[PDB]
């Protein structure tokens, strides 16, 4: 019936056209409290995630699923803020991606669901605010801790009805290990989206995990360092496909009978501390739209390959409703 | 002149008995603020925290230094509010431990030295707050990152007359490698303590170190883990050797001619999450004293075994008011 906002419960139908794998910040655990001047300034930031909210907004964005975990440095009050005053409705994780300090890295499957139950049920930190959404991460074959942090996902979600979302390693098959996990544990693959999906040209990889009920992530659209090979580092992190070829990806699954279980996203951000020092002003060359890419550039693009209209619209807005709508066995 | 500590500045003679390396809390970055129930309550350990420095207090400790770095999950209002209540000085750390995260991991020489500068000049987080002294670390040969850390500690110090303590594998003779990037910095090692030292019986190692001018730190006095050879956990931690024996470098150390540079510590804390579940448990079993260990039972010991007094208040009161204060080349 509803999912937990920063700001607050609301309707499924409220959610609107949603962006299901995004990033206010890219950080980690204590940095912008800590370092603010990283980014300037924590008002700065802010502004200009508002700003670039305010833009996804005029595009027709109503909901973006900010992903950011504990380790990714994830900051409620930084999200509430920004929500209120670009109006525009987060979703906040709970879950670990893979920068885990010590004090995560000991705990048990236990513990560790017990973190994760807390995240959603009682809310983060002291806030209040509810997780709407369980975040986890491998990269190439998983690590005996990331396996624990699996089960913990698996448990938390079968027990609050609240979805997974994965990064993986693409074109390392990391979905086909995540679903073994996951499967094991009894969950469901209708209440898992394996993301990064876009960054494997392995359609066959894809197409097996969507018959199996998961939900594929095609969140890296935009990424793409096409004609910035100067720089090893923007190269190595946002690739050498062309954003076009990403996009068809979303048309080629489409073709193929699985339009509700596709999702897709920019995975961007406006700030990223976790990455070598100006990261962001390449990234901000490289999509000047941000998060609008995907309403801008990508839905007109697949109309104009043929993708009807009207399944554009279940992709942005039927997908993500259902995805995230809790949902217990 | 002035100590700054978590409530503001004290004059050297206002330190008195001074603990030079200890914890209220053995954590990670934002792990207290988000997981507070892991400790019992925020509110639990902060009240252990205050009855274990009250009791340090009815023992003659008025100062001690919490060398919990951001890594540690350092929580500065939680040091103001038990200093507070308490009635205990306590000295607020800068520097970087061992479990930095992604955001702190690849920063430069420069980024670190201004963040130290930062948290000492203008104040950690928003609070205010200045550190009293750069807290850095090995655990073996240093790793390429922690040789940056090690310079930007050294160039923080130089420009603010700050001290710098370290935590070493003695062993393995850390120290050594330690001074000589100190030493490549300029740095004068009178404004270094060589932490952690008590865990090696090398009496050819410290001797060698103190004759350079370095101070020793023997601040793992009360570690022990006899009668716990069952616990391979408490044991890996704790070491097997006495507290005698700890104990007795500083006599060796005197012996020498090294009065003036010996600093004793517990390396104690009231809460540790950084570590096996329980582990404190075991801890406080091994030394209910707590941070009180030194005044109660070492003082009175190296007394029994011929330490003059006049000699045990040098190093507990003359030795610290010395390294604390801050002094420029
Ligand atoms: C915050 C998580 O970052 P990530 O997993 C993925 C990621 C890469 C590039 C961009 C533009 C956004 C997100 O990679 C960082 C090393
Ligand atoms: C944070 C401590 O709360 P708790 O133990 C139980 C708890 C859950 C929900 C609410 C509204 C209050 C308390 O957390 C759930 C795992
Ligand atoms: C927080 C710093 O702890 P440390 O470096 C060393 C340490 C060990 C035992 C005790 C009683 C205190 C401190 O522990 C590694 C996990
Ligand atoms: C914004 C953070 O302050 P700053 O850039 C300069 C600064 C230092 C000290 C005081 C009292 C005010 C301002 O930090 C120094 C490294
Ligand atoms: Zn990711
Ligand atoms: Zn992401
Ligand atoms: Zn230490
Ligand atoms: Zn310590």
């Amino acid at each position: 019936a509803r999912i937990n906002t920063v700001r607050g419960p609301i309707t499924i139908s409220e959610a609107g056209f949603t962006l299901t794998h995004e990033h206010i910040c890219g950080s980690s655990a204590g940095f912008l409290r800590a370092w603010p001047e990283f980014f300037g300034s924590r008002k700065a930031l802010a502004e200009k995630a508002v700003r670039g909210l305010r833009r996804a907004r005029a595009a027709g964005v109503r909901t973006i699923v900010d992903v950011s975990t504990f380790d990714i440095g994830r900051d409620v009050s930084l999200l509430a803020e920004v929500s209120r005053a670009a109006d525009v409705h987060i979703v906040a994780a709970t879950g670990l991606w893979f920068d885990p300090p010590l004090s995560m890295r000991l705990r048990s499957v236990e513990e560790l669901t017990q973190f994760f139950l807390r995240e959603i049920q009682y809310g983060i930190e002291d806030t209040g605010i509810r997780a709407g959404i369980i975040k986890v991460a491998t990269t190439g074959k998983a690590t005996p801790f990331q396996e624990l942090v699996l089960k913990a996902a698996a448990r938390a979600s079968l027990a609050t009805g609240v979805p997974v979302t994965t990064h993986t390693a693409a074109s390392q098959r990391d979905g086909e290990q995540q679903a073994a996990i996951f499967e094991s544990e009894g969950l469901s693959p209708s209440r898992v989206c394996i993301g990064h999906s876009d960054d494997t040209d392995d359609l066959s990889y894809l197409t097996a995990l969507a018959a199996r009920g998961y939900l594929i992530g095609l969140d890296h659209i935009p990424h793409s360092a096409i004609g910035l090979e100067d720089n090893a580092s923007a190269s190595a992190l946002l690739g050498i496909r062309s954003w076009q070829t990403r996009a068809l990806l979303i048309k080629a699954l489409i073709d193929q009978g699985y339009m509700k279980q596709i999702l897709v996203s920019n995975d961007w951000l406006f700030g990223f501390s976790s990455y070598v020092t100006n990261i962001m002003d390449v990234m901000d060359r490289v999509n000047p739209d941000g998060m609008a890419f995907i309403p801008l550039r990508v839905i007109p693009f697949l109309r104009e390959k043929g993708v009807p209209q009207e399944t554009l619209a279940g992709i942005t807005v039927t997908n993500p409703a259902r995805f995230l709508s809790p949902t217990l066995r």
